[PDB]
């Protein structure tokens, strides 16, 4: 069976045979947004520069763009469309070098400077706001949360437990962090219904609230494999044959970014290590604890790990008493 | 009985016989906001343009707007109110073509350029901020979350279950997604109290946390109809007669928009299909799983579905043993 | 005993014998912020206008502010401090009428235009950002959520229940809404410890998740008074004598404002009505349900309501069987 | 054993042997950001000022920068690189004194004013947005939430309870506040696995939802030490010998800042006071309750507090009955 979720967290699914303006600004690439706005300015500057040029022609300002004791142009020094364009830039950008300067003569020209300024003012606001939308809502978010490459199975305090490690790469904390885990596989119900990919919970302590982690130094996430586990009947010899996936999730409000995140990784049946345990990454030093993230993913063998399933172990203790 | 909630999610209720400035900017329509600001500019530009015109009259600048070796206007080239208005625009917009230029002579005129600039500066800030308020808080949000048209009833693993499908239209994930469901109907209590529309929970697994979904490919939301269900006594023959509504809800933090959402749909008793199951939309391909959203809403008959209620089925197994 | 919480939601507590720059901008009043910034501009404009004036003196520009074939001022037309000030405004506001125009002569003056522009640019950014801080984080939030004036006690489906109504004033929904309730009173422990105001939970269905409301039309919030209630032994005759408070809370993410809210109200023992029920505000109309918020707070007598406590009622049924 | 968490809340851990642009702007210090932008302006202003200077040379504007009846410079009064630089500032800042004014002659110069304006416009937006990023996401957040210096152990209503006080310093409320507590210590499993710092929950009422606090006046956080506690076997005589840490956490959405917070403090075994209770900080006044935060941290002896562990107390009542 192919993967649903990849190690990085990416979901491996394609939609087929299937928008708000705000959200689309956050989607469109940077260079396409910066293009898109540059277009919005020209579209305005030309439009207006043209309006100002039309006005400059009808009033006869192209023949006498300076004016004199009698004649007075609507806008001074608009001798052609280039100057009409330059004025329109200078008015909306509000550079306004002033060589081309609007005069009192033409009420339309006055109205048109007014309109352009508001238009120009509205355009800028949208651009500023469009950008912090894109900055504050980045589709590339660095992977502050690290997952181990492998989950493992081992004995903790007399119970068989699937385990995987989660670790924070930034010193910035994660507020209200809580883990989940799911077994992903296709199954057919007792009434012969095919479920393409049935998602089945792997309990990590939601009922007592132990799924709530305080992640400072990398924590190992336990899952007791017992009656109510879906790995209950699965032994090490089954693990090689069996073909399932285990999605591990860590949701949390990350104070670095100030927005909630959903960390993701996957462990296929063939990525899980029976009879293994992780290398301690937290070490005592007189002054200060230190995490060494080089040993993060590393494990070691535990030969004294039962090769049979959790059920088998349960079934043995009942029979030895008889 | 008329509907409370529509298929789109809209609530069908009217308030009768019943504000912050920030929230009202998010309500007022765009064209009314853009009008509203355009007004705010004129109100200022005229106001100031008038103040500058009054000053230009009293100081005698309308008779000699250029000045000479002796006489020096407060602001140059303010020959009328048009030029006084143009100066006020040019000062607050900060275009400042400079033909109309404030001079050193009048301390009031100097103060008035100062005031206007700050006023103009404050106005712009409010406009920029008013707009990203409106962008970041849109009252039209695209329906990223899709609900099936029909819920259905069928047998899963030996239990009678009401089911409805939920699906994500964007590839963007939904963080901390969790489902609810409610049966909406008027009822009268045993002490003769009329409840216009009593909202009654339809359990989808809140107690063990199975109401938490990891929605990548469209999930079917189960509700086991058992002792504690309100559909417990309801059989297929009752379904045609009975008149109730079932609101289905999916709340979740949508990372596309970065704000929490409440997806809504409704299933009236006459919209629920007894003896049906949904068409698989997830299909195996060697490279990559694919969801086909054309089969999203579609179902098929299951004649082997018990036409009696969940209670009836329970009552049968007790009697066959005797 | 005096009140902890008022009807509006305000908390009645004073701190005695007890900051970030961002949060303090959200606290300081508007007129003090707008003052504060106006000061920030003058402080800069004067400062710079002075620097430019000093430069204009040392270079000898006050005697020949125009210049000629030989002499060329650092900045033209800075004949006094007024013009030096006007230039500094015109440079930082970037009006720049241009009558006072920086020239090539003085590298210091050139540096000083550069510095001022960046300073001016940084100042504006802070002002824009300071304002949307204040807009987006308003300390006055309209009371979209309405609480009834009175809680009541009555029989629902064979159990004695304290009840209070909550209602949404805007059509805008409240996402992930959930209720709480607390009994507030001073008490002394069995080991003689005085607790000034012991906060004690009044259960409204947190354990099964019924505390989660879908508030469209005003809901009545039930509290079953049973063994585990603190109103268990309290009868109607005790209610007049007893002196306690009941804080009712509704937290929820309000999509109108897009920020979480904590609605608050209080019911003192003397504000609770034994033997009463609320007036139906939802009415059936052929087209569309309608809530009438004029009957929101109103109740009616129920004489058939047991005047004894919930415990008494429990104690009666045990004794009638014997 | 050294500390994991300090009294202030700081975590005492170092990462060794181990980014998005948005988040890095929130990290970089202010003076380095303000430097960084000042650089961004010069880099542009020089770049463009150079481009304009190159153009001014090739067209021959340095020999005749004014122009005449025949010759007309691309940009007027660009006599050197200083004026070419001044023009580039005046164009991008949009001061545009206008002495140096772009003319119609050179289409390249016209294009270059256009490019610069958009570039300048894009730069400003990024700066404004970069700043409110830094303001809205401060790494220094004032400690609105106060923790007691010491936890204590004492008897409440017939049970041995570890207790610590939490208090709100601002009058601004904390929405959806909920407490946690953890015992931090290294331990070795029954299968000989060393856990550097095993985090173990100290129950404060998550299962019934009593971990949800409504913090107005400073609350004391109880932890019943019973069978399921990790302080169950620990007596006062053990407390001096034992070496463990107790991290206390309060997460909550703080309406002052409008962002979720994670308050932290620690109590080492040697910081906990057996046989003590806190000083009442809430006092009755006719008008208004008052909290006095001077008595916040203070306690008093309770000699009638059992010096033995909670288990011992349990073991005594079983034996006295026999
Ligand atoms: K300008
Ligand atoms: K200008
Ligand atoms: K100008
Ligand atoms: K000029
Ligand atoms: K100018």
């Amino acid at each position: 069976r192919n993967r649903f979720v990849k190690k990085n967290g990416q979901c491996n699914v394609e939609f087929t045979n299937m928008a708000d303006m705000f959200t689309t600004c956050v989607d469109i690439r940077w260079r396409y947004m910066l293009l898109l706005f540059s277009l919005a300015f020209l579209v305005s500057w030309l439009l207006f520069g043209l309006i100002f040029w039309l006005i400059a022609l009808i009033h006869g300002d192209l023949e006498n763009p300076g004016g004199d004791d009698t004649f007075k142009p609507c806008v001074l020094q608009v001798n052609g469309f280039v100057a009409a364009f330059l004025f329109s830039i200078e008015t909306q950008t509000t550079i306004g070098y002033g060589f081309r300067c609007v005069t009192e003569e033409c009420p339309l020209a006055v109205f048109m400077v007014v309109v352009q300024s508001i238009v120009g003012c509205i355009i800028d606001s949208f651009m500023i706001d469009a950008i912090m939308a894109k900055m504050a809502r980045p589709k590339k978010r660095a992977q502050t949360l690290l997952f181990s490459h492998n989950a493992v199975v081992a004995m903790r305090d007399g119970k068989l437990c699937l385990m995987w490690r989660v670790g924070n790469l930034r010193k910035s904390h994660i507020v209200e962090a809580h883990v989940r885990a799911q077994l992903i596989k296709p199954r057919i119900t007792e009434e012969g219904e095919y479920i393409p990919l049935d998602q089945i919970d792997i309990d990590v302590g939601f009922d007592k609230g132990l799924d709530r982690i305080f992640l400072v130094s990398p924590i190992t996430i336990l899952h007791e494999i017992n009656e109510d586990s879906p790995l209950f009947g699965i032994s090490r010899q089954d693990l090689e044959t069996d073909d399932f996936e285990i999605v591990v999730i860590l949701e949390g409000m990350v104070e670095a970014t100030a927005m909630t995140t959903q960390a993701r990784s996957s462990y296929l049946a063939s990525e899980i290590l029976w009879g293994h345990r992780f290398e301690p990454v937290l070490f005592e030093e007189k002054n200060q604890y230190k995490v060494d993230y080089s040993h993060f993913h590393k494990t070691y063998e535990v030969p004294s790990t039962p090769r049979c399933s959790a059920k088998d172990l349960v079934e043995n203790k009942f029979l030895l008493s008889n």
